[PDB]
Formats: structure tokens, C-alpha cells, sequence
């Protein structure tokens, strides 16, 4: 599924991302835009053999099982394919674990480089 900006903002709000560990909703919408282009089906392979999955590009190295990242962890206890779902529940629940791990949203390279220190409110401006 390719989300609209306000559609995704509303879904992320409903699942409790707005102000989660102090990150306003616009941070999450900005991260999703540059990580996946709001596309739940986005996959990107990393040089180490791990893959990033879904709207927030969650890494199979630590967070999910794709059966092809040897000696990887599955800390969200999900098949990586569940992160490609039109329903962002799994992605959101797993993202809550990552952002909680001490590094906050710096885990998302696109957030660090393209969202951090910007007017992130702009990403939810106009949405009901
Ligand atoms: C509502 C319109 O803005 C939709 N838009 C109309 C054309 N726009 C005009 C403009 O953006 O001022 C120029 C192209 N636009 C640049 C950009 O948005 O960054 C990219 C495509 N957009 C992406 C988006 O807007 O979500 C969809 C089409
Ligand atoms: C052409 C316009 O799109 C100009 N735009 C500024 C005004 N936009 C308007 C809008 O997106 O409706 C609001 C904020 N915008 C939300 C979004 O893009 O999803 C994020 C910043 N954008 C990133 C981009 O557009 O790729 C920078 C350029
Ligand atoms: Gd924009």
C-alpha cells in the first residue's frame, strides 16, 4: 500500500506514535517518506546481507526473521514479510521497540539526515 501523508499520519496517531518517546508525529511521517516513500512494500538490501522492510525500513539484522540473515536476531518476534502489510500495526509495534533501545530515531538514517533539526510539523500540516 502507498499511503497518503494525512492517511499515514492518522494511522500512526491511532497506533500511539504521536509523542512516543518524545517524538512528535511529524518526525514519524518524515521518516516514513524518506525511508519508503510511504510504500509498505519497500525492501532494500544492506551490504552485510540484511534487508530493510516496510514503511519504516526495519532491519532483519536485529528486528525480524526473513530466513536469510544468518546469526541475526528477531527482537520484534515477527516474519519480516509482516512488515510489508497494508496494515502498519506490526511496523508501528516494532518501531516502538527500536526507538526505545537507547538510540531514539537516529536508528533511521533518513530521519537523522533529512528530518532531524527541521520543521517536522510541516509533514502533518493540513491533516485533520
Ligand atoms: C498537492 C500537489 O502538490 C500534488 N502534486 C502536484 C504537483 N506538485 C506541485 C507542488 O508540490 O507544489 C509538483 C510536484 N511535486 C513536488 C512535491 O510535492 O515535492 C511532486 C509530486 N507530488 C507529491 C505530493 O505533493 O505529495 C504530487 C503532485
Ligand atoms: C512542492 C511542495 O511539496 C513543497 N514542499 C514544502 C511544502 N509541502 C507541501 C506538501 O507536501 O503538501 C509541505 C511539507 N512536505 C510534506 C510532504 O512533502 O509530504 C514536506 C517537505 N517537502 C518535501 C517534498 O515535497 O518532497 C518540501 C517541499
Ligand atoms: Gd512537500
Amino acid at each position: 500500500k502507498v499511503f497518503g501523508r494525512c492517511e499515514l499520519a492518522a494511522a500512526m496517531k491511532r497506533h500511539g506514535l504521536d509523542n512516543y518517546r518524545g517524538y512528535s508525529l511529524g518526525n514519524w511521517v518524515c521518516a516514513a517518506k524518506f525511508e519508503s516513500n510511504f510504500n509498505t512494500q519497500a525492501t532494500n538490501r544492506n551490504t552485510d546481507g540484511s534487508t530493510d522492510y516496510g514503511i519504516l525500513q526495519i532491519n532483519s539484522r536485529w528486528w525480524c526473521n526473513d530466513g536469510r540473515t544468518p546469526g541475526s536476531r528477531n527482537l520484534c518476534n515477527i516474519p519480516c514479510s509482516a512488515l510489508l502489510s497494508s496494515d502498519i500495526t506490526a511496523s508501528v509495534n516494532c518501531a516502538k521497540k527500536i526507538v526505545s533501545d537507547g538510540n531514539g530515531m537516529n536508528a533511521w538514517v533518513a530521519w537523522r539526515n533529512r528530518c532531524k533539526g527541521t520543521d517536522v510539523q510541516a509533514w502533518i500540516r493540513g491533516c485533520r
